[PDB]
C-alpha cells in the first residue's frame, strides 16, 4: 500500500544556475527534487552573476522556466548597494535573500546598518531570509525588531540558535525557521568518515548534544529544507573545498524513515514540508499534484544519488526506510521509480500565478 | 584662572591586580587616575585570577583597599559556570561584566544561550556591561529585551555600532554606552607610526569614517572611559602582543583640547565623565572632592606618562592643551603638579557606603 501526500515544497536549494551549472542546473536539480518527492522549489540567489538585481533575475527567470522540471520560485539577494532599488521585482522573488555570516563578496553585507537598510526598504509584506549562524540569530532578530516585521531563519544547526527561536516565541516575536536533514541525521561522530573536505558545510555539523537539541524541540521547528548545495566530488575532494551537501533525493527518505522509527508523525513531516513553506513563503497549491510513497521498502544510501551533478552524497551507508514511487505535477507523471518523465521547462514560476501573487495592502 | 571640575568618574579600567602587577596594580593605576583628573574607578574582572566567584572578589576587595590612592568599585565577571551564583555578593560589586568577543577561556561565553542566563540570573536592578563589537552588540540588544532588561555598551568604536545604539534608543530600548578616547582621537591613520604591536586593541582602531561617525554622534554616547589597559612596552613590541593602551593620564587633557577647540562643550565633557556614569551606575557622590585644571597650558604628550606601568602610550607627539593641576580627594590634597600626595590605601570602596548601595524593591 502507498501512501499518498501532497507535492512536497523545499525552500532552500542551490541550483547553480546561471554559472555554476558543472555542479548542477535547473534541470538536473529538479530532477533531483522530483526523485525526492519534491514538487515546488525557492532556489537560492549566489549563483554567478548573483541575483542581485532585476537584470540577473530576468535571466534566471528565463534559465529557470526553460530548464526546471517542477515549479519553482527565486530568491533575490542583499547586497551592499542594492538596498531601495528592488521595490519593482520584489514581488516577482520567493523573498530576499541575506547572507550575513560567510558568502562571496558580491553578497557581503559589512555593516548591520546594511542589514538595517534592507529590512526598512524591502517591502514590507514579503519574506526575508537569513543565513545568520549563532549570535548572528540574535542580532537579526534585533534588527527584524527595530524595523517591526518578521524574519525566517535558515538551516537552524544548533542547540544555541534553536533555544534562542524559542526564547523568542515564547516572547510573541514574529520569527520562524527551518533545519536541514544533514543537522538531523548527521554530526561530529560523522567527520572521521566523511572526511575534512566532504564534512565542509555551512552551518557546520554539529556535536550529539545539537543533534538531540534539535530532534527535542521539533516543536519550534516550522520547516525542513534541504539546504541542497551541491559540489562535485573534485572540488569536495580538492585542496579549497567548498561548504555544502547535495541532499533533494535523500531528504525524505531520511525523514521517512525518522517517521517509521516514531521519532515524529506523518503530520509533523507534512506541516514542515509542506503546510508551513505554503504559510510563510505564501505559495500557491498546485492542482493534480502528489506523491505517493512506500514506506515499509528497506535500502542503504549508495555512494551517489542518480540525478545531482554532485554525484556524492554524505549520507553514503546510512539504512533508510521510505522510498519516493510516484509523483504527478499538475496532472502528469513528472516520475516513477527512478525515471522522470517531464522535460526541462515542464516548471513554472509560481510568482507569475495569479494564487501565486503576495496579497498587500493597496497604496 | 583654573577651572574646578568635580570628581570625575571613569567606568572603565583594568588595574592588574591580582596577577599582572608587573603591568599595573591598584596603586600605580590609582595614581594614573588621580593624575589624569579621575577620582573614582571601576575595576575590569579580567585579572589573574578573575573576578568570577565570591573568593576572588574579596581578595579583590582587600587588594583595592590597601592599594588604591582614589575611590574605586569593582565588577564581577561572567563566566559559563557562575550564573545563578552570584546573587549574595552581586550587589557589592560596580556591575557584572560580559566578555562577548575575544578574551581568555575563564571568561568565555560559548553560547548565547549563557548570556541569557546571566541577564536572567543577575539581580535585575543592578547593572551589566559587555565587550560587544560589531554584530555583537545588537545581538546583546535583543537578549537584553527578551529579559526585559537595560545594558550598557562598553567602548563603542565604530560607526556601525553607534548607528544601531542611535536606532534603539529612537525606538525607546534601555541601552547606553561609552567611548574611549583611541576611538576619538587615532585611527588607521596612525597605525603606521605605531607599528602592528603597539597599534594592537579591541576594538581595534576605526578608519576615519568611524572616528568621524562617533563626533557626529555624540548625543548618542552617554560616557567616556579610558578602558585603560596597560601592558609593557616589551610585550606590546614583542611576538604575541596583547590588546590595549593605557589611557588614565591622557583621556583628560586629550578632551579638554577639543573643548578647547570647540568639539564640544564642558558641559558635553562633564555629562559623560560625571553625571552620567554616576547614574548608570549609581555611583555615590564624593564629598569635598574637586579637579582644578589649567586650561591655557600647551603641551606635547611624551613618550610614557609619569605613573603608570605600561611605561609607553599610543598618543606620543599629540599636541593637547589643558592639564590637571590639582585633585583634592575627600577633603586631601590628593594631587598637585605631577605629585600624588595620598598614599596607597586612601582609597575605599564605593559600594561599602550607605549612599552607594544601589537602591532595590525589598523582596
Ligand atoms: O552555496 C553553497 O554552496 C553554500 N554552502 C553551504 O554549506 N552554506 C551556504 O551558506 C552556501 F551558500
Ligand atoms: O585587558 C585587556 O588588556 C583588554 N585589552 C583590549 O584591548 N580589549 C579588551 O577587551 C581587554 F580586556
Ligand atoms: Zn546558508
Ligand atoms: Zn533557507
Ligand atoms: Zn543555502
Ligand atoms: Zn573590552
Ligand atoms: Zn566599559
Ligand atoms: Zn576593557
Amino acid at each position: 500500500k502507498l501512501v499518498r501526500l501532497p507535492g512536497l515544497i523545499d525552500v532552500h536549494v542551490h541550483l547553480r544556475e546561471p554559472g555554476g551549472t558543472h555542479k548542477e542546473d535547473f534541470a538536473s536539480g529538479t530532477a533531483a527534487a522530483l526523485a525526492g518527492g519534491i514538487t515546488m522549489v525557492c532556489a537560492m540567489p549566489n549563483t554567478r552573476p548573483p541575483i542581485i538585481d532585476a537584470p540577473a533575475l530576468a535571466l534566471a527567470q528565463k534559465l529557470a522556466e526553460a530548464g526546471a522540471r517542477c515549479d519553482f520560485a527565486l530568491f533575490l539577494g542583499a547586497s551592499s548597494e542594492n538596498a531601495g532599488t528592488l521595490g519593482t521585482v520584489a514581488g516577482s522573488a520567493a523573498g530576499l535573500k541575506l547572507y550575513l555570516n560567510e558568502t562571496f563578496s558580491e553578497l557581503r553585507l559589512d555593516s548591520v546598518v546594511q542589514w538595517m537598510e534592507h529590512f526598512e526598504t524591502w517591502p514590507s509584506h514579503l519574506p526575508i531570509v537569513a543565513h545568520a549562524e549563532q549570535q548572528t540569530v540574535a542580532a537579526v532578530l534585533m534588527v527584524a525588531q527595530l524595523t517591526q516585521r518578521s524574519v525566517h531563519i535558515c538551516h537552524v544547526a544548533r542547540k544555541e540558535e534553536i533555544l534562542l527561536i524559542k526564547a523568542a516565541k515564547a516572547r510573541g516575536l514574529p520569527v520562524t525557521c527551518e533545519v536541514a536533514p544533514h543537522h538531523l541525521f548527521l554530526s561530529h561522530d560523522d567527520l572521521e568518515r566523511l572526511g575534512p573536505g566532504k564534512g565542509e558545510v555551512r552551518p557546520e555539523l554539529g556535536s550529539r548534544q545539537d543533534v538531540e537539541a534539535l530532534w527535542e524541540n521539533m516543536a519550534v521547528i516550522d520547516c525542513f529544507a534541504s539546504d541542497h548545495a551541491p559540489h562535485t566530488l573534485e572540488e569536495k575532494c580538492g585542496s579549497r573545498p567548498p561548504p555544502g551537501f547535495p541532499g533533494l533525493e535523500t531528504m525524505l527518505p531520511l525523514l521517512l524513515t525518522a517517521v517509521s522509527e516514531g521519532r515524529l508523525s506523518l503530520d509533523d513531516l507534512l506541516q514542515r514540508l509542506h503546510h508551513n513553506p505554503r504559510r510563510i513563503f505564501h505559495l500557491p497549491p498546485q492542482e493534480d499534484t502528489y506523491v505517493e510513497v512506500d514506506l515499509e521498502h528497506e535500502w542503504t544510501i549508495p555512494s551517489h544519488m542518480p540525478f545531482s551533478k554532485a554525484h556524492w552524497t554524505p549520507f553514503e551507508g546510512q539504512k533508510v526506510k521510505g522510498t519516493v514511487r510516484r509523483v504527478v505535477l499538475r496532472g502528469e507523471v513528472a516520475y516513477i521509480d527512478g525515471q522522470v518523465l517531464v522535460p526541462p521547462g515542464y516548471g513554472q514560476d509560481v510568482r507569475k500565478w495569479p494564487q501565486g501573487a503576495v496579497p498587500q495592502l493597496p497604496p
